[PDB]
């Protein structure tokens, strides 16, 4: 998957992928972007705690939470309630977009 | 591909796909969403002209243009200049999100 | 997924996909290959029964079984026991390959 | 792409991908399988020369050729002429299958 939708989370070891790029919520609590074997971006929160999770929230904020549910990193983009997306793009950028401006209304459960 | 980025276009016969779903700019100028062999949404512009193209614009508007570059359908979401995305989602909805709220800044050319 | 590995099955409504192509084991027991909304190949077993499953076997034979576990269509490629793959290719062909000639041996659970 | 078909090649820097796995023909002539940032298998031909290419041949042999078109590594699976596939699987194994046993015959240009 290349998208983390608002209301979804990445558990320890889970990730987004796109070609040779991997965006992973590591077990050591560091959120890192890799280009094959080379790290190119990170939250620099490795070794702070064990088994953290990443959450794309409905308020638009992207946050890393500790095992005790305390934030340890955030994009600082919390605002109006709505629908957002965190995308690992084909050009190697990781971007948050929102809110939803238009839709076909063809969603299913 | 499941995303049409702002500044990109779908030429006649091109499309977005996601599992069993296909969102295609048909040669008959009708933009249609299919669930395998069943059409579930369309712009209802079939037979109006031949070889139209779809454009996700930098102003946030999604537009179908005729071979003479005249609009024949639009999402009516034009506004502030920026970065947007049109996504064919895993839940079968087609949604426009934007503008960009945050990014890692790791893009390459 | 674009591959059905030997030892796996497609349940009623399940499928393989690749771009604008879908290879689906339909609820009406007909196994069909679609190019967007157009059927291009089928087992022609629609109407015989409901809820059939497709199985890529370890003997190399691809078989459609009825709800009573009786075969109603097969590729007739049964042979030596081994590892095989049924692939929905990027060129629109559906092909069975095997057995395995070589491997890195890096498989994990 | 998760498959390298017979008759195709991977140029320097090109690769196969599947989720968090990448199988790349590196510019340093070393063919390596990575699990995110960790190498798990390699031809061990790094440093021998620069700009080598990987070829999945119609005789079933997977070969790494130097810039002077001399083989420097091979799977030793050459045999009858036909159709084969080198697949980077979802279970992390890299495997060669062939020849083709059956097909729908729906291939197009
Ligand atoms: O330290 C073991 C750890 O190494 C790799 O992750 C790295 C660490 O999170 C950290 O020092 O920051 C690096 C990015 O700046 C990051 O690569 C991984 O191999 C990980 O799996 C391993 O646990
Ligand atoms: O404010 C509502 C919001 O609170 C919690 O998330 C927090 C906010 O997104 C923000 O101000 O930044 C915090 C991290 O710096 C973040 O925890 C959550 O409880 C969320 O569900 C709620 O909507
Ligand atoms: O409107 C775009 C939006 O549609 C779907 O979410 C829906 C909306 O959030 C809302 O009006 O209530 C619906 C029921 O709770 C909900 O499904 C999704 O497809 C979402 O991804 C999309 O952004
Ligand atoms: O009319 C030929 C045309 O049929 C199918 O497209 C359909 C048309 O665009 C129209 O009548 O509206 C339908 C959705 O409401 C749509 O499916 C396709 O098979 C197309 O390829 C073909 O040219
Ligand atoms: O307004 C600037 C914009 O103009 C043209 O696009 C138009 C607008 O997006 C909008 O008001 O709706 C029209 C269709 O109803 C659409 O054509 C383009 O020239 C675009 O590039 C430009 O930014
Ligand atoms: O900022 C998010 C944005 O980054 C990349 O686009 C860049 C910006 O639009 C801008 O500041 O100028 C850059 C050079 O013109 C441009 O690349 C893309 O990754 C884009 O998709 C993303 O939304
Ligand atoms: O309406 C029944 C059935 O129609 C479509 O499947 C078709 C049938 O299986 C049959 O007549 O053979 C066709 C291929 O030659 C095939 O398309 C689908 O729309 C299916 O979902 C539906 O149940
Ligand atoms: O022969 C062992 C094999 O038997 C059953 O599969 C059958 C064979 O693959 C073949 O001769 O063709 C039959 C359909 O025409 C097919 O059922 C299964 O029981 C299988 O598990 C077993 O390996
Ligand atoms: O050898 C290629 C083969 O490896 C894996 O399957 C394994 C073999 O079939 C065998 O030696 O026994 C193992 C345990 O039963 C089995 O995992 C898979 O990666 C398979 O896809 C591949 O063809
Ligand atoms: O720095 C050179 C080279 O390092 C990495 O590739 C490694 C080498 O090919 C070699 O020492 O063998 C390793 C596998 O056993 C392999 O990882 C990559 O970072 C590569 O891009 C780089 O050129
Ligand atoms: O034998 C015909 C074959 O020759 C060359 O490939 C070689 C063979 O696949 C094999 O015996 O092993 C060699 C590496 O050890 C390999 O080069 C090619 O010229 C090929 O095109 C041809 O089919
Ligand atoms: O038969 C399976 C095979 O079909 C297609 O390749 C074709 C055959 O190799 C052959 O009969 O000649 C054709 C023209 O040279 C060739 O296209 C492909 O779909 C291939 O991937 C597949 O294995």
């Amino acid at each position: 998957d290349n998208i983390l939708y608002s209301g979804e989370t990445l558990s320890p070891g889970e990730f987004l992928n796109n070609g040779r790029y991997v965006f992973i919520m590591q077990e050591d609590c560091n959120l890192v972007l890799y280009d094959v074997d080379k790290p190119i971006w990170a939250t620099n929160t490795g070794g702070l705690d064990r088994r953290c999770h990443l959450s794309m929230q409905s308020d638009g904020n992207l946050v890393v939470y500790s095992p005790r549910n305390n934030p340890i990193w955030a994009s600082n983009t919390g605002g109006e309630n709505g629908n957002y997306v965190c995308v690992l793009q084909k050009d190697r950028n990781v971007v948050i977009y929102g809110t939803a401006r238009w839709a076909t209304g063809t969603n299913i459960h």
